[PDB]
């Protein structure tokens, strides 16, 4: 299957000889400011090949029809990114921001606070480092791994802000499930964490519990998901990449962070449409 | 959505007042020895309410039609187990065995080898302990957490043996994806690992690489999945449960281990059918 | 597969011994006046066994969760009706009305105008006759077919009024497609017509063309669908039943008309939800 | 949605400016003699632009991966044909043949027997005529309709031979349903018949009943489908096209016959894969 998503179906098709890859995003609502720049830029982040929008858009706005795109087994990575880009366009309309970066490389793992990683620094970093104190070690560790004609794993951090509430189809299409599915699906990924993650297993209810009783939530141990639906809080997702199975990629977890973003994008933009008609009020409003 | 799976769709429906829950397994091939005992027994493992097969079976064998079952928001847990039971029946026909147990409770986390946990001991344990040296600490930790009117997290280990090769639909329905989706979807789950897991991120290619060149695979760092498809090796899956949000459940990760099994069951029995027609030879054989 | 629909999934499960059948409607928006009477009444139309709503509703309104129902291979017919009933509840909120009746029995086929069949008479008729001038012939034809220990076919007419515009997912989930799929799927059905039907094949563009240029549409040859999406006009659907393969059913096309309604109901209530997020404006409105 | 099918998903993407269209066939089993000629020829039948296979094939055989193809809102018709072509390749391996032709144009409707239409003549006809006695009238009727700057409807006949038994997922994915859905979905289609069709409604059980008791079936009133699953007999499908809404197309039902074939192809090749794992025996055989 080369298609992904319930309502916002993403499909990537290959092309032997690797001349170019391509994706199809179906399900995008009409009337969306199509920033073909933000698209082209995102594609430059991975392994950093121009994207050519074939349809679904006219006069700078989405038509509401399938948006075909071609960029010059295939290397799906390129497609996953294009598609995610497009989905971020619908996410911006709701001020939902998804960003990721490398916080661990080899035996070097930043021991900072989740909401303490420097995304500003990440954007300007050649490796998307989130801890400026270890940015030199990651590079060295990677370079060392390269020259040695070897590879090294990496730990990615994906944070999502401006989260709405109720995103996620409870029971068998929960936001964490979908996220886990899209992230584990990424090449080289061998583990996925949401919030406290593995550590939540070693805690007690009295320490993991996130209460509010008043305004918003106090603590965010949950990672931004409760019962499989988003609670409004930021999204704390961690994707761990194994070492790639100078040339080749001594640390694919770097390029992988860019893909982990695209995937989390597609999912969220997918739940966003799925949860549209979850309320009769919404529905009447939808039909005037 | 209360339905799950591509070809082997599992569906659970609730019943207010909690009188009883129910599930529907559609997609099961006809002619399968229906061990209604193995079903009833599995249901006794969780929180340890009789299962009443409504259809899909006749004269001890599956008819090939939807197998309705009723057991006395609902408590899906019971349903997920019934359904998984049924799927294990199809898995037995291929000698695929799925088993799980608790290896960590609170700050007590067994530091044994994956293929070293005692499943024999697990079966006889009231808490499915996989490390007999910590079985007393888990109990104590749980009891302590109970009396304190509090809860505690837990780390589950799911091992699958007799694995076939090629199970898993590459690209967007990979065996790890599906597994991650079904496991993260479980209540209280906040992390999922496959094989080396988070640790693979701190390794180097030269240490994670699983080679063979001759007979089977040497090392099993991959956890039994490569490229999203099973490679034959056992399945190393780890599900981390957070503390439940004497009465109540001071450690739902115990009951959760029973569910983590059912879910991994449904998935595997699902890929098993999906990968049926992946080869023209198979197909001709299928149609004589 | 016992599930039906894209967003509004209908699922019917059987029960050997025919003690009772059951259905599950998942996807229904929360906050919908649940008229359990209209449900119970519709069930009395077919072959004219009480319906017991198990969930999805609380205090007279839909919760937004799967609505389980049980009524006392199975006889799906009963389920299809229950499910359709529930879907009509969501359709009423938009004043979409779906009604059907028998207009042909055996060699007796009413030659009246589409928008001329008497639905008022149909409701009061024991056979849902739409042409009061042939109501005696249908009965006789049926009775004759009964006593003869034989069966007879029938032609059903389903009209849908208060149609919204844009219902239907263009390309491969068009409103006519879905309708054709749900109707042909009905037992005994061997033909399906939309509007002019077979006759449109013998016409010329200059006679089939439905223009407007001003207010609404002039003629309704299209049957209420253009390009696979509804245009606002009424829906003209015709389902032809073959003779059943005193006892037994000498003319199942009568009971079948009741089912043809339920099915057209499910579909429309399904496109209604699918077309919710087709517009960014709608979406923003949906999320306030 | 631009994707079609349960297991054999067909997807067509457009390209503004109409430079070219494209389709993706995912789900095709590996190891299938890819006759890129039969593909290119079929494309020449519609409106009678070279097809360029992008992937899914290597060394003349299908790899088992998505088969991308590009041919120079879009005009889906071209894509539907390419895709159907590919599916016929899998159908040939089971000697399932699907052929269609025009049997009615305007007020001229061949009154021959179903199994009496000349397909040999059809192949050589510029309009796929199935009744050589009316081939001059259809042409004239079409020409007349052209010069008049008008259009005319048409009646298509699709026959499928070498039918296997059991093709079709009972309940909500029956072979007739799928067929009705794929055919009604075609542009200009307003009616669909299976076997006796509308006429079966005017018959009596004693005349429609198809018995055997010995070898194969005696009569074929059913059209080759019973209970929603194929019974082995040929497939009798009729698709009625309305008049197109010298230039333009005065009778799109001609080109439409070529598409009605492709669609019936995709469906059958889809049920063929779906019904693979319907039997445990088949399954064991599939896995050796």
């Amino acid at each position: 299957m080369n298609t992904f998503g319930t309502r916002l179906k993403f499909t990537s098709f290959g092309e032997s000889h690797g001349v170019a890859v391509g994706c199809i995003i179906d399900g995008m609502p009409a009337g969306v400011k199509f920033d073909e720049e933000f698209l082209q830029n995102e594609l430059d982040k991975r392994k950093g090949d121009k994207a050519q929008v074939l349809s679904g858009v006219f006069e700078g706005y989405t038509t509401g029809h399938p948006i075909a795109i071609v960029v010059f087994s295939a290397r799906e990575s390129v497609a996953r990114v294009a598609g995610g880009a497009v989905a971020a366009m619908l996410l911006r309309e709701f001020d939902i921001c998804v960003q990721s970066g490398v916080f661990g490389v080899g035996t070097f793992v930043s021991n900072l606070k989740e909401e303490e990683f420097d995304f500003e620094f990440a954007k300007k970093s050649e490796i998307f480092c989130l801890d400026p104190k270890l940015e030199s070690d990651f590079k060295n560790e990677i370079l060392n791994a390269r020259n040695s004609k070897d590879s090294v794993g990496a730990a990615v951090f994906t944070k999502v802000s401006g989260m709405l509430i109720g995103l996620g189809e409870v029971l068998y299409d929960k936001l964490d499930s979908k996220l886990a599915h899209a992230l584990m699906g990424i090449n080289a990924v061998k583990a996925v964490e949401i919030g406290e993650g593995i550590n939540a297993s070693k805690m007690r209810g009295s320490c993991n519990n996130d209460a509010l009783k008043d305004g918003k939530f106090l603590s965010n141990h949950s990672g931004g998901i409760l019962g499989g639906i988003s609670n409004g809080e930021n999204l704390i997702l961690k994707t761990y990449f194994k070492p790639t199975p100078g040339r080749h990629d001594p640390c694919v977890g770097v390029r992988g962070s860019v893909v982990a973003s695209a995937m989390v994008r597609l999912v969220l933009a997918d739940c966003l449409l799925l949860n549209a008609s979850a309320n009769l009020n919404n529905l009447k409003n939808a039909y005037g």
